[PDB]
């Protein structure tokens, strides 16, 4: 298991995401399903020139899955999926110009539902989860399990668990007042409410 730092603009929007007072916490699944659009979206425009990239899976989907005995809400898609490289410096580097332009929306009057803007959405799962795990399959490598629970740090390991042919599944560990992203009703209402477009098909599991 590799421990890396994140850098520093990444841990500073983190902790202002979990200790800014923000009740409006839903967006969190908008900003997650707008990620799994944008690899899908990725993965149909790569198999066009070179078919052989759906040799891991041709359905191109969205999951939902909450489950209230772990607590935790999965977001699974069978898009193109991250090499070690996408998770360890190669986004977050990326997201360095995107957390200095939202950290200064924000001192002038912008709001944390705006996150989406500077690309930089998957950090609002915070305002939800005390932990994510997110395990990515891309065709040109093995599987990873990249994980943190911020306070300044991120693991990545190979993953052990069960192969998915390609894509990413990100799971929230939410906290204990959260809860209410695990009930069927409320994930509807949040899905048709902000993310009624996507042009993907998403599953809402129930249990
Ligand atoms: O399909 C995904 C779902 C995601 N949800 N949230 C995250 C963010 C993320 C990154 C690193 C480590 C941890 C999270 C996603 C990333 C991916 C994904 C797979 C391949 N490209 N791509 C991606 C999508 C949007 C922007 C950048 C990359």
């Amino acid at each position: 298991v590799e421990t890396f730092a994140f850098q520093a603009e990444i841990a500073q929007l983190m902790s202002l995401i979990i200790n800014t007072f923000y009740s409006n916490k839903e967006i969190f699944l908008r900003e997650l399903i707008s990620n799994s659009s944008d690899a899908l979206d990725k993965i149909r425009y790569e198999s066009l020139t070179d078919p052989s990239k759906l040799d891991s899976g041709k359905e191109l989907h969205i999951n939902l899955i909450p489950n209230k005995q772990d607590r935790t809400l999965t977001i699974v898609d069978t898009g193109i999926g991250m090499t070690k490289a996408d998770l360890i410096n190669n986004l977050g580097t990326i997201a360095k110009s995107g957390t200095k332009a939202f950290m200064e929306a924000l001192q002038a009057g912008a709001d944390i539902s705006m996150i989406g803007q500077f690309g930089v959405g998957f950090y609002s799962a915070y305002l939800v989860a005390e932990k994510v795990t997110v395990i990515t399959k891309h065709n040109d490598d093995e599987q990873y399990a990249w994980e943190s629970s911020a306070g300044g740090s991120f693991t990545v390991r190979t993953d052990t668990g069960e192969p998915m042919g390609r894509g990413t599944k990100v799971i929230l560990h939410l906290k204990e007042d959260q809860t209410e992203y695990l009930e069927e009703r409320r994930i509807k209402e949040i899905v048709k409410k902000h993310s009624q477009f996507i042009g993907y098909p998403i599953t809402l599991f129930v249990e």
